[PDB]
């Protein structure tokens, strides 16, 4: 059937079909290009999704979910998670060392949510729109990812679009996906193109390639917690200290307050990037008393200052491993909803010494575009030809060896897919298990990395210590997730060497069971 296209963001989230020659972007029920990525439950028991829900999070913030992509793929412990928690209405538990959400979903039932199942309702609102729009049913997608991305996050962006209905053909990396948008249909040579994209919570730059149809990353880096949703948070602080100061109250109390206060947060910001000043105002803020406050756009710049400039660390990181000056660069394309705030602007123009970036980019809908346009090229009823991706991996892969030190596997920056092998034998006579971890980072140590996961190589034959010699291949594949497989190249009596793993993502059986639930 029809392919479509679908920006998961953050805060927002676009659908998009590339079909019959040309690119469109679908609007939902309500005449919106863009759908807040909002789910909520009502105290009688109606599930809302998008605009619907967004629009009753002051009335009933305690049961309305957003900002799951922060959430998803990580573990309760994670410093980024414990952060958003403070900030955020609903209560976020721990389960299988997981954070999950849970909600009364209505006629007081409390229900228990992994982030993948918060994902899938806005992925099944996106292809309900694009249902309506085609007058068909959509099996089937392409799916954004940060390019920074790590392995869990890309399998548990991949699990919500199964749980949604959907058959997720390729998860495409953000800023390839909007360097497709400005590409396609450009027809002069060989370019070098850097793209800037910070979105409602993530921040990613890739330098790639375009020539007549032909895209390939070049260089890729970013910040998975770095985004909308933190410029929101040190305005948010800003004001609940100036509102304790003033009055003695700690709103942090009432989450009414603190999600009144994030709505109008978001109006300032918006209202910041064409003017120097806005009013901050909220009827009935705490216990009935009302909040008259005024942000300036230097206090704005002045509260996000550090992080602001940190974005200029990856450019710099993207340059050294191209091999590539600033001069070289020939286009800049700013995509991400938070691309519209001046200082952004200023910054990334500086840098390249007065270089102004491109026209005619919608920096929330040019995402969508992209995955669009991918999305066509797996359909004979859709691809036009000249189209050719190459995507790379973002993270070294290594393996743990003795002493905690990080042996580099595949290097950061390398096509995929693509694969590496490696023999493996046993310490001890008779050893029936060999265990191999493997870490995504650029430090010496694994300690300072990120653990991907413990494969356990089980069923391996009796014998004394090093004469066993199994074959492990390592393969990332186009989607840039990983898989581990073995072999028995012994000169002896073999077996099937069966790998068992440590990883917390979620199996078919339990995908199976929430498939087989949200009926309700």
């Amino acid at each position: 059937g029809t392919v479509v296209g679908i920006d998961l963001g953050t805060t927002y989230s676009c659908v998009g079909v590339f079909k019959n020659g040309r690119v469109e972007i679908i609007a939902n029920d309500q005449g919106n290009r863009i759908t807040p990525s909002y789910v909520a439950f009502t105290p009688e028991g109606e599930r809302l999704i998008g605009d619907a829900a967004k629009n009753q999070l002051t009335s009933n913030p305690e049961n309305t979910v957003f900002d799951a992509k922060r959430l998803i793929g990580r573990t309760w412990n994670d410093p980024s998670v414990q952060q958003d928690i403070k900030f955020l209405p609903f209560k976020v538990v721990e389960k299988k060392t997981k954070p999950y959400i849970q909600v009364d979903i209505g006629g007081g039932q409390t229900k228990t949510f992994a982030p993948e199942e918060i994902s899938a309702m806005v992925l099944t609102k996106m292809k309900e729109t694009a249902e309506a729009y085609l007058g068909k049913k959509v099996t089937h997608a392409v799916v954004t990812v940060p390019a920074y991305f790590n392995d869990a996050q890309r399998q548990a962006t991949k699990d919500a679009g199964t749980i949604a209905g959907l058959n997720v053909m390729r998860i495409i990396n953000e800023p390839t996906a909007a360097a497709i948008a400005y590409g396609l249909d450009k027809r002069e040579g060989e370019k070098n193109i850097l793209v800037f994209d910070l979105g409602g919570g993530a921040f990613d730059v890739s330098l790639l390639t375009i020539d007549n149809g032909v895209f390939e990353v070049v260089a890729t880096n970013g910040d998975t917690h770095l985004g909308g949703e933190d410029f929101d948070q040190r305005v948010m602080e800003h004001f609940i200290k100036l509102y304790k100061k003033k009055t003695g109250k700690d709103v942090r109390k009432d989450n009414r307050a603190v999600q009144k206060l994030r709505r109008e947060v978001e109006k300032a910001k918006r209202a910041l990037s064409s003017q120097h000043q806005a009013r901050i105002e909220i009827e009935s803020f705490f216990e009935g008393e009302d909040f008259s406050e005024t942000l300036t756009r230097a206090k704005f710049e002045e509260l996000n200052m550090d992080l602001f400039r940190s974005t200029m660390k990856p450019v710099q990181k993207v340059l050294e491993d191209s091999d590539l000056k600033k001069s070289d660069i020939d286009e800049i394309v700013l995509v991400g909803g938070s691309t519209r705030i001046p200082k952004i602007q200023q910054l990334v123009k500086e840098f390249f010494n007065g270089k102004e970036p491109s026209r005619g980019i919608n920096p929330d809908e040019a995402v969508a575009y992209g995955a669009a346009v991918q999305a066509g090229v797996l359909s004979g009823d859709q691809d036009t030809g000249d189209l050719v991706l190459l995507d790379v991996c973002p993270l070294t892969l290594g393996i743990e060896t003795v002493g905690g030190v990080m042996t580099k596997l595949i290097p950061r920056n390398t096509v995929v897919p693509t694969k590496k092998s490696q023999i493996f034998s046993t310490a001890s006579d008779n050893q029936p298990t060999v265990t191999i971890k493997v870490y995504e980072g650029e430090r010496p140590l694994t300690k300072d990395n990120h653990l991907l996961g413990t494969f356990d190589l089980t069923g391996i034959p009796p014998a004394p210590r090093g004469v066993p010699q199994i074959e492990v291949t390592f393969e990332i594949d186009v989607n840039g997730i990983l898989r581990v497989t073995a072999e028995d190249k012994g000169t002896g009596n073999k077996n099937k060497i069966t790998i068992t793993n440590d990883q917390n993502r979620l199996t078919p059986e339990e995908i199976e069971r929430m498939v087989n639930d949200a009926e309700k």
